[PDB]
């Protein structure tokens, strides 16, 4: 794989990881340390909620590069690595990232739920596709798991962006630019995956882990700075519960 053994331990794409992990923590500081200089109600809970996410990836993170939670899938003559970290994070950073949507949003709890329910599908069928055995079985995982995707994202474009649209233009602005990121973004994950060792083996172990990194920093920091520094994140909230 492109990248270099840092650990010594036969995995250049701990090079990656490594700074994944650095790149996570500074960020979850970050939030963190401009947090406690909030006090509005709404923005807390924009806080709590987005802190959690590069929080969370920088524990996979830091996981993935100490080698914890690695393992092998037997496909033929192959033997894929496959890192569960990076699948945990996503289960729960993926339905924070959208609530963090619905909060702006202000949407009802069945939506939320719908929303995070598909999500949630979307990354155990990743898994079950990452964790199978035949070329067959990992492409059909994905395709199903790209379906939720696609469903995820339309609902977010549709029903969540009509109703961002009437709490007014800060709103409505910052729900947009975070959608536009999101629509983009996340569509990358399941083309990266089909390109890469997953799937068609274009991709190497290397390559697909730098751009996992970027695209999760991304999604993760950069969403989370461009959120937490609108005036948005003041408005009346109402969580799911
Ligand atoms: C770290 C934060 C984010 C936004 C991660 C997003 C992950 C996905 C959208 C994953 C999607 C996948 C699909 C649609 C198909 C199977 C392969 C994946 C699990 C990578
Ligand atoms: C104004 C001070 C900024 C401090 C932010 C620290 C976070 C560093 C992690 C890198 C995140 C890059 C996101 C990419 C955006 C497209
Ligand atoms: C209170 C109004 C919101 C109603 C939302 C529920 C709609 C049902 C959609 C179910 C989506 C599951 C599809 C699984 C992915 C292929
Ligand atoms: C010789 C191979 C054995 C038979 C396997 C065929 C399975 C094909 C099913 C494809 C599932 C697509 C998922 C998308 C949701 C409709
Ligand atoms: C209103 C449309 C909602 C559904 C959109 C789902 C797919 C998103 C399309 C974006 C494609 C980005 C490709 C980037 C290639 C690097
Ligand atoms: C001998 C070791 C060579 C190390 C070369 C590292 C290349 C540059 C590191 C930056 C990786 C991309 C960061 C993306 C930020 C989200
Ligand atoms: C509204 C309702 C969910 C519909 C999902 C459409 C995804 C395919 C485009
Ligand atoms: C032999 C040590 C290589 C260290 C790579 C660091 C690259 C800068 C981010
Ligand atoms: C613990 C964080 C690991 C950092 C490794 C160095 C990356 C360049
Ligand atoms: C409050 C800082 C972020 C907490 C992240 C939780 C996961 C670490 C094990
Ligand atoms: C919750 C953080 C996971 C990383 C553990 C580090 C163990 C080093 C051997
Ligand atoms: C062969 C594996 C079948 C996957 C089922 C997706 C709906
Ligand atoms: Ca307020
Ligand atoms: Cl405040
Ligand atoms: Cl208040
Ligand atoms: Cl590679
Ligand atoms: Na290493």
């Amino acid at each position: 794989q492109a990248g270099y053994d840092l650990l010594g331990d036969g995995r250049p794409e701990t090079l990656w990881l490594g700074i994944g992990t650095l790149l996570m923590l500074i960020g979850t500081f970050y939030f963190l340390v401009r947090g406690w200089g909030v006090t509005d109600k709404d923005a807390r809970e924009y806080y709590a909620v987005t802190i959690l996410v590069p929080g969370i990836a920088s524990a996979a993170y830091l996981s993935m590069f100490f080698g914890i939670g690695l393992t092998e899938v037997t496909v033929g003559g192959e033997m894929l690595d496959i890192y569960y970290a990076r699948y945990a994070d996503w289960l729960f950073t993926t339905p924070l990232l959208l609530l963090d949507l619905a909060l702006l949003a202000k949407v009802d709890r069945v939506t939320i739920g719908t929303l995070v329910g598909v999500d949630a599908l979307m990354i155990v069928t990743g898994l079950i596709g990452a964790l199978s055995h035949t070329a067959i079985a990992r492409y059909s995982w994905w395709l199903f798991s790209t379906i939720c995707m696609i469903v995820v994202l339309y609902f977010l474009a549709t029903s969540l962006r009509s109703a961002a649209k009437e709490r007014g233009p800060e709103v409505a602005s910052t729900f947009n630019t975070l959608t536009a990121l999101v629509l983009v973004l996340w569509t990358a994950y399941p083309i990266l995956w089909i390109i890469g060792t997953e799937g068609a083996g274009v991709v190497g172990l290397g390559i697909e882990t730098l751009l996992f990194m970027v695209l999760d920093v991304t999604a993760k920091v950069g969403f989370g700075f461009i959120l937490l520094r609108s005036r948005a994140i003041l408005g009346d909230t109402e969580a799911p519960e």
